[PDB]
């Protein structure tokens, strides 16, 4: 239609090749993207762009793909925000043989591509936006079961349940994450049917029990229940029986105290306790013998205990903003510590064991009591002036030498 073709002459000639290149970003995840928004349609040097990975539409109106979209060989990820899309056969054609991922954000139905559980080889869906109609509830998910290679499902959706046609999809979905946005979600034992899950992550649920669902799922590896309102977490005993658990993220919760039943999660690798009320750690955390990462930061802490001396795999620790007074010398026999974050507690005195800390990179010393620093600082082979974050009236008291070593081996 000649109105359709002035139209896209224009946008042609407002978006060049060069001011293309000037708006494409590689992205967090290191993937060439471009993001278009507020623009009348696509224009189409955007085709030009092989080396492409992720394209972005914004409020965008009247959108109709292309097939020139095939020219985008690379392309693996689609974004649709606010922005209803048609298309023909021939870029549909190669949409369902080529895209992987493909996050929406909508309003309404009217903003869901009805040509999306077409896409055979999508790998993941990202939905943002209300899933129901009135005698309808989740129509908008209905057809996921037609998405027959789908690994990942994110939702952030308001759910009063999780949707049944989600339970369904469970044998091939590997990375479940809800983000409710505080409404309460209701799992009530049909999660159980998600066997092949090993990745959870159920955010801002207002959970305020663990659900006891999460139990059946025995390929589970990481579990996230950010923000939940949990207060406490007996229910972390039926987790024993979770043989691949190694990631278990309590985080930004209410939690008063710690069960001992924590220590018989052996395989645990990473462990946030984070942004809680716990005012102690009970002796049989140190059972999690394999934790490389622990983040017990914003709590209520007033000592750690000898025992954290056994957790030889400890590489990350991070207790800032509890009410720490000493550091007991058995930590520093966690030779493989590489980051320390002690910030904003109430420490007198740094031990001079921290020297032992062959591979020390990172400390966080600010918001302390410190009266000097210890010499044995310098002792740390790895460290940097940029990895030892302190006071500089702090930093001034460690010898001249220690100082220039640190000072150097940042300009390096």
């Amino acid at each position: 239609s000649s109105e359709n073709k002035l139209r896209q002459l224009n946008l042609n000639n407002e978006w060049t090749l060069d001011k293309l290149r000037q708006r494409l970003t590689k992205n967090a995840q290191d993937k060439l993207e471009l993001h278009l928004f507020m623009l009348s349609g696509i224009p189409d040097t955007v085709f030009d762009l092989v080396e492409l990975e992720v394209l972005k539409l914004e409020l965008i109106p009247d959108v109709t793909i292309p097939p020139s979209i095939a020219q985008l060989t690379g392309l693996k990820e689609l974004w649709l925000y606010h922005t209803a899309a048609k298309i023909e056969a021939p870029a549909l054609a190669f949409l369902r043989e080529n895209l992987r991922a493909l996050h929406i954000k909508f309003t309404d139905i009217k903003e869901i591509p009805l040509w999306i559980y077409s896409l055979k080889t999508l790998e993941e869906l990202h939905l943002t936006g209300n899933l129901s109609a009135e005698n309808n509830r989740y129509i908008v998910i209905d057809g996921l079961r037609e998405l027959k290679r789908l690994k990942v499902l994110r939702l952030k959706s308001n759910l009063s349940k999780l949707p049944q046609v989600v339970t369904d999809v469970g044998v091939h979905l590997q990375k479940l994450s809800i983000n409710n946005e505080g409404t309460k979600l209701i799992v009530l034992n049909s999660l159980k049917k998600m066997v092949n899950l090993t990745e959870l992550e159920l955010i801002r649920c207002d959970l305020e029990r663990i659900p006891h669902s999460i139990f059946s799922l025995h390929n589970l590896q990481e579990i996230d229940l950010k923000d939940n309102n949990l207060k406490t977490i007996e229910e972390i005993i039926s987790f024993q029986h979770l043989h691949r658990l190694t990631c278990l993220k309590l985080w930004y919760n209410h939690i008063a105290y710690i069960p001992i039943q924590i220590g018989n999660l052996t395989n645990l690798e990473r462990l946030y306790l984070n942004r809680n009320k716990i005012e102690k750690i009970p002796t049989q955390l140190f059972y999690c013998r394999k934790l490389r990462y622990l983040d017990l930061s914003h709590n209520n802490l007033t000592f750690l205990p000898a025992d954290i001396g056994l957790l030889q795999n400890l590489q990350n620790l991070a207790v800032t903003a509890n009410r720490i007074e000493a550091l007991p010398p058995e930590l520093f026999q966690c030779r493989k510590l590489r980051a320390l974050h002690l910030g904003n507690n109430v420490l007198q005195s740094l031990p001079s064991r921290v020297g032992e800390l062959t591979n020390l990179t990172q400390i966080e010393l600010r918001g302390n009591r410190l009266e000097c620093l210890p010499v044995e600082l310098g002792e740390c082979p790895l460290l940097k002036r940029s990895g030892l974050v302190v006071e500089e009236d702090l930093f001034s008291t460690l010898p001249p030498e220690v100082k220039e070593r640190l000072w150097r081996a940042d300009k390096e």
